[PDB]
């Protein structure tokens, strides 16, 4: 079996990218943020404290007739930025893009943080890192990825992200009119329950490449590129009258100057980030000082190449018993 979906952005800034994903039957259609940083899919529900929700699409279970309350489940979730949900848990039947699994733990949110109700159009997150990370208790429970293996064509999904456009994700198939030249695979390791590789080094626009190795996840959840500080020192330095603001929490550049490429290295391939992929537009409207795609990991403890570098290249996400990461330009 296979599936496919389009995932578009949900701002002019690519902020976040959402899948239509069916959810009960008869089917409810909720827009989902796929994450492969996380292993939880929770989606707001009919169980969200009233306040907490503005404008989402809500999950309601009892309107479901395959829907079954995980009797004693609970779960709890905090993410990188802050934002936290919990609740209880239901199985059901679960879609995307025409690939059905039965009985997928769907996790029903009780309370969201401000950020998650802040954003009307993001109806849940659908995590899809390795399942170790799940966060229900007291059964951890397995993602839509790890239960859709079974009937998948080739054990794989893929992300061709689009820079201020829609794209695609794909379960089950690799497709080869999606990419230019040949894909580079990488070794994962999942110690850390996340998609976690080494990138072989980096360049600045048309400067020499640097051969270093940098530990990093590939999280399609989160938005920009976070590297270590002497790495995104180097980058900065190349763009007239930029700066880290402790106002602002990062690097912004005059609106005015143009940003250099940004390449970084996959075994011995190489995947350039076009400057404008860096522009993410002022501070605050009218603002002449714009915010930098590419900041500093030294407050995260872990590298992140978010949707800036991920959405540059295809990516193939390889859940065979030996995970591994594949790239190609595009
Ligand atoms: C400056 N700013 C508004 C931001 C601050 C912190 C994180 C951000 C992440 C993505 C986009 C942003 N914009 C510039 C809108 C961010």
């Amino acid at each position: 079996s296979t599936g496919s979906a389009t995932t578009t952005p949900i701002d002019s800034l690519d902020d976040a990218y959402i899948t239509p994903v069916q959810i009960g039957t008869p089917a409810q259609t909720l827009n989902l943020d796929f994450d492969t940083g996380s292993s939880d899919l929770w989606v707001f529900s009919s169980e969200t404290t009233a306040s907490e929700v503005d404008g989402q699409t809500i999950y309601t279970p009892s309107k479901s007739t395959t829907a079954k309350l995980l009797s004693g489940a609970t779960w709890s979730i905090s993410y990188g930025d802050g934002s936290s949900s919990s609740g209880d848990v239901y199985t059901d039947t679960v879609s995307v893009g025409g690939l059905t699994v039965t009985g997928q733990a769907v996790e029903s949110a009780k309370k969201v943080s401000s950020s998650f109700t802040e954003d009307s159009t993001i109806d849940g997150l659908l995590g899809l890192a390795f399942s170790t990370l799940n966060t229900v208790s007291p059964t951890q429970q397995k993602t839509f990825f790890d239960n859709a293996k079974a009937s998948l064509d080739s054990p794989v999904f893929t992300a061709d992200l689009g820079y201020h456009a829609p794209g695609t994700y794909n379960f089950g198939f690799i497709d080869t009119t999606a990419y230019t030249g040949s894909i580079t695979y990488t070794a994962v390791s999942t110690k850390q329950g996340f998609w976690e590789w080494t990138s072989t080094g980096y360049a600045v626009g048309s400067g020499t490449f640097k051969s270093t190795s940098i530990d990093g996840i590939a999280d399609t959840g989160t938005t920009l590129l976070y590297l270590p500080a002497t790495v995104v020192s180097a980058y900065w330095a190349q763009v007239s009258g930029a700066k880290s603001s402790s106002s602002v929490g990062g690097y912004v550049f005059p609106c005015s100057a143009t940003l250099p490429s940004f390449t970084f290295g996959v075994g011995s391939a190489r995947i350039v980030i076009p400057g404008d992929y860096i522009d993410f537009g002022p501070i605050s409207t009218g603002s002449s000082s714009c915010f930098g795609g590419i900041q500093s990991s030294a407050g995260i403890g872990i590298n992140i190449f978010g949707d800036v570098a991920l959405k540059a290249a295809f990516v193939v996400f390889n859940g065979a018993t030996t995970p591994t990461l594949g790239f190609a330009s595009k």
